[PDB]
């Protein structure tokens, strides 16, 4: 028996090296791609909605006058925003050690890009802030609570006030702290409602799919169908520059590294989106 | 690694573009589809029911009278309602955004429709309005609760009284929050009756299909078989119109948009219908 | 976007009328077919049983005398009766709604096979009435019961004691409500029997089928190996005929739609039927 | 949509009436099946055992007188014996009543039958009679029970027993009503034991098919590995004849009906069968 | 229905007979198929150990005395036994009942088997016996019980202390009782870590399977990885001679049937077997 | 019945060889294939990593003075060790059995890669010991623990930890035995959390696979996403040479088998990494 | 002058033998050769009695309203039983005396006449008693008698009562001592009531006919309309049948001869037959 054992043969084998180092964990990005996408090169976007079906369809006696049905503009404008940071590094640095710009790129990018997914979700709306989900999305219904509630049972409320909209929910998302918890959640008996200690249950509660990104503030959940009611629309994609001359660098051998970009978040149906906070 | 991060090649990758400046939550119609479609081209239909076996078979003694019995009847007229509402919009509004138009059809399509599903279920009867399923039923009997019931015990006692009348239930229809709370029900010991926490169970109780529309008043509920119990009989089918001459709007410059319907509810066998009330 | 709904085409596409104008609640028959069936041409049953082969098949020796035997023990006499009811009614009516007919038939031939059920349950044997399963029956045997039996267990004790006749328990004959109170049966600590409170349990119980009629009074419980113990003779099938003579009928433009049928209902092994009572 | 209810077609269906009148229940014959069978024509059976390998095989000392050992022994008679029974029924009872003959056969053999069960395992091994499983069996081991063993738990102590012999136990011979109450066994959560609600568990207990049968006393178990522990030899297979002559009868218008069989049962392997009883 | 059962034509069926009288139950054998099996043409084997690859592979300085390695040591001999056994028959017996012959030869091979497992486990050591497992295996570890163990819990210690040698184990030899006792382990709830009434669990634990051997002896328990950690080496494959002239046989009308056959233990890595004793 | 005991068939048979003269269980490699491998041919490496992106970015008053941020940076070394040992074994032990040098090889080289897995792991930092997985890991956080946690709990908050770094976790590094006893993790009821008595639930906890090794001390555990937070470098395969002239061999019959290998553990996000303590 | 007396050519003629005794044997009518007689294939009969004819027909004058009539019946039931006898006799005999059987079946036949007069007359309609003509009559009006009136008399007022039945007498069923006194019935000079015996008849009285039969009990007399009111039915004719095997009889060399005969009788006007009692 010769094997690919360590006391064996294994010797003979060279295990293959991947070049170059790695960095620390990549959060991995999410919001951006549960909504519609497209670009634009305008500085603003226009769309317009209707500003009610009154159904009064019924019984009509034989001679009689029968019902009289109803159905029911405004024009909206949604601003294109510039993010952006930069990074100033000494000439030395940069030319003592080659493979460091190519390092600074690859995380500004990343970095930016972070904190575009902070806009899409808790966009403020103040001064230039992005208008992002959490703020345009109509408030959850704290009527729907009810005496013993479980985290998951609201959820569930805020799946359905979704449904007050006329249109169904795509996706929760949770923060993952709050997610464990939920999963981890036990009956009266000490059972586990999502899973036996086997294997935590998959990220679908109450038949739509969770997202648990750190982006979403801890102790706030975003319930909604996404895919339907807000688009992002991409300007001007991510780039880097450099400039040696920017204001006294060249004077200081200095470098200055900048990247940015340039979106707009629109939102088409609100009522399509519910923020609410787990009260306990 | 080559990642799909900003500072690699995300950049090789474009977001789709959702078209549109931000629809609502659309309602996932049913009720009519539950009962049984027909078609016709007249503006009432006439059926004949017995009002009545009278079997009076018994025991006779010897050289005496036999008993006599009888069967019926009485006719029955269902009425054919029209269903519509309209809108009027600049002739300018119409002119500068385009897609203005097909958006307001999608609307009061639906907009008819969806007070056509509020006749169907919650037919007033008065004068012109329709009779719904939840008017011609018959009431939930009170005597078959028993102390401790869970309120899935309800639904089944109301299954049974369609037994009654003799004829097989075909679904319940229950109120989407009604429906949840049902589900997310337990035993003495923590344990889910329908579904533990992995996912929730499906859309099935004692047998039958549930059906929760919001359609449905909250905490009410309707048992029935529905199938064959009531008929929808369809006189003409939704439709839109636009009309620049309509009165005033040539010389004012505006259009009007019309939508209409016309139907026909039919309800051959109420005892097969039930409507009842959980006691909270 | 062309759609289906109101808004956009919706309203191109005709909904498929379904011909015909819909009867109530429609009982499903069993017990009959529960039985053993046959045909006849007299108006009553003789049939012998032991109390005959009498079987004396022995050991004989060698030059000895062997042992006689016979065959033939008691005589027992099931008479044969006769159900039905006519309905009478106009000839223009009958002209002026040609499927009036057609349905009055179904509606006849149901009716009396509704009441012949009744009859091969609980019979009677008082002057026309038939002498019915639950008559003949066996007392249920009350010293197998136990401090602390479930309804079940009762079921459960009963298809033993059909044991005792040598003959195997063929099915369950509960009332629909008692059925149902037994599916809901929980445990100790709460928890559903037979079914949680995922889907209602099949109707089986302790391996056999189970038949819910309502024919079955409500707390009385059958259980027996039917195709066995009884069988059900045919004298005539139920039929119906039409007479425009009967009576002044010709002289009133009338007919009359007669419905009959002749059984008889004969037991032969009484120890393989069990009846018995639930005690709340 | 027309079918077989009474209100559309299922009216021109008449049920199929089967032939003649009825049998009572009609128990499974088992017993016999489990043992191992195989025909003679003779008076009896001789077979031979050991009482014997008589191995004296061992350790010897140098120039020792070694070991000496046997091979054998004791003659063993399995005699056959004769079942019957026979019947008389008046010439006029038969004649009247065509299908009587049938009948008396069929039960005559039926009966013969069932008292075959009898002897092969209750079989008393008095004069006439066969000696049964039961009679030869070894005794159950009271010690073997433990404080606080379930009815499960015995029949397992029961099925080791069988290996103190060196052989593999066949099957679990219990009482139908023993049976049911082991099936129905809880654990102190409430749960079933072999089977949830659902459905009654397979007839298979600790690896084992399981026989319940009427014959088997109540409160009694056995278990053994009769496969290959006892042989059931056949001389006759049953058979019915008829006497018109016999004795009396031509002179008194009678007819004897006889039912006999010739049997023989071998018990090689006592040790092989356990007989215990339930003691609660 | 003409089945063939006892009531209908059951009796024109005649069983088959099984020609002549029959055995007790047969272990089951199993030890010996959990070693590695080889062919040999000797009075012993000899093999050799490290007690090594001694290996100083390691780290140097620069221009420093590398680290010097060798290769194994001792030298063991496992001894090649003979087993047997001899029964003597008389000449008429053997002539007189024919099956006797082929009978006695399948009882001296089995029993010849029987001892020889006995060896195989339990192999005293002394003098003539071979050396077994248990003799060779290495202690269990006291020091790995843990308050409130289950036995369970012990046998899985068990498996691991197999790794302290750094092989796999194979499986797991307990006694029949044990096994049993394990299995209907319980935990505080009373409901059953294996079992659950339903029916007795795999015999499988902790990864592996189990052997129930009553040649184990109560109360002790065996794990290892058999497969490889001892070998079988056959010398003379067991086989029965017969002698018509041995010693005054000739004179005295009599026969001698032999069975013997030759092994020889082998025990290559005792760190790989396992003896415990549950200490309660 | 035709068997294959001694004294029936079983001699037809012949039981397999094992080949040779007696390894032991051979432990199953892991730590290494969880790392990212690539080779180098120098005696260290060098890589850089930014020791901090210090993101200022914010909200800017119109004419108001920008925030400042800044980017880091660190160079790490990372020293490429040796490992390795050696066997002395006679000339005349070599010559005499043939198939001794080849064992001893797959031996030294196996044992080598037993104690490489032990640096990767465990591996002191200190003089000449490589820097391991668990000396670099960030401690777990103490404070996630919350009054009951089970171990299960902890390995849980772990898995998250990793998440504060911003990278998915890739497996669980527990020690075999507390493996075991996590398994057999019961609830409040004494339910098995992981799996019912029936089978060993998988080696995949909170949605992670779990890797057992023995490298792992007892009582620790290591949680991380080693795929991409550390990277082993090989200088030089491991390998095995032999010598005949070393020291004073020639003049003493004897040769020398060396064994040795040349690595280096590369050590990128240690914020990826996370080490803990069960302290029950 | 050739003749046919015994001194001619009487010789030639042989007297032709009547086939089969009814030997001995009155010549007299029967209370059978009184009744109807019919046959049948059953093992009853089911007749039925008018209990109402209101005959109004009547004269009418013309454009005069006519009158109307009216007609209405009780069912009745009535077994068939067996009567019969055999006799034992020797084989040798019956073959020595051929004449002789041919008697014995004539007489036993005869015999088996007698007994039937009695069943038809004194039938007890008890157990397996016929119900005869006695037991039906209505009584004799003792209010017809007149202040002394002879014997005969009495008969001729019978003769009268059955009038109020709408039947005619048919004859008169008296005891042999008394017709025998009846008849020599004298005035109070001399002369005999009846003829002299000049030119004396029969049995025959009041012009009907007498049946003297020693079955009606002395001093009882039956008097009623035979040939209608009841009719006898015939289901097996009087028939011989022999038996050589009968039980015991192969063995015996001896003979069973069986005569048996079955019919039942019904009467369809009670009030036509009339009994009464001779006061003197």
């Amino acid at each position: 028996s010769l094997g690919s054992d360590a006391d064996s043969a294994g010797s003979l084998i060279q295990p293959m090296q991947i070049p170059g180092i790695i960095m620390p964990g990549l959060r991995r990005l999410t919001i951006r791609d549960l909504l519609a996408q497209g670009r634009t090169s305008s500085n603003a976007l226009e769309y317009v909605r209707e500003e009610v079906f009154t159904n009064n369809a019924d019984v009509v006696a034989e001679k009689a006058l029968k019902p009289e049905s109803d159905i029911t503009f405004s024009k909206q404008t949604a601003n294109v925003k510039t993010i952006a940071h930069w990074v100033q590094a000494s000439r030395q640095v940069m030319d003592d050690a080659p493979m460091l710009q190519s390092y600074i790129n690859n995380r500004l990018m990343y970095g930016l890009a972070l904190k575009e997914e902070g806009q899409l979700l808790n966009g403020d709306g103040t001064g230039d802030n992005l208008e992002g989900l959490n703020k345009v999305a109509t408030a959850y219904d704290t009527s729907l609570n009810a005496t013993g509630d479980t985290r998951a049972d609201i959820i569930a409320h805020a799946i359905y006030q979704v449904t007050e909209s006329e249109f169904s929910a795509s996706g929760i998302v949770l923060n993952p702290r709050d997610w464990h918890n939920i999963a981890l959640l036990k009956d009266n008996e000490g059972r586990y409602i999502f899973g036996g200690p086997q294997a935590f249950t998959s990220n679908i509660m109450w038949g739509l799919p969770v997202v648990p990104t750190k982006a979403q503030a801890a102790g706030t959940f975003t319930v909604g169908g996404f895919d339907m009611a807000s688009q992002v629309w991409d300007r001007m994609d991510a780039t880097v520059e450099v400039s040696r001359e920017d204001r006294d660098n060249f004077v200081k051998n200095m470098l200055t590294i900048l990247c940015e970009e340039r979106l707009a978040l629109a939102h088409y149906r609100p009522t399509a989106i519910i923020k609410g906070t787990f009260s306990s």
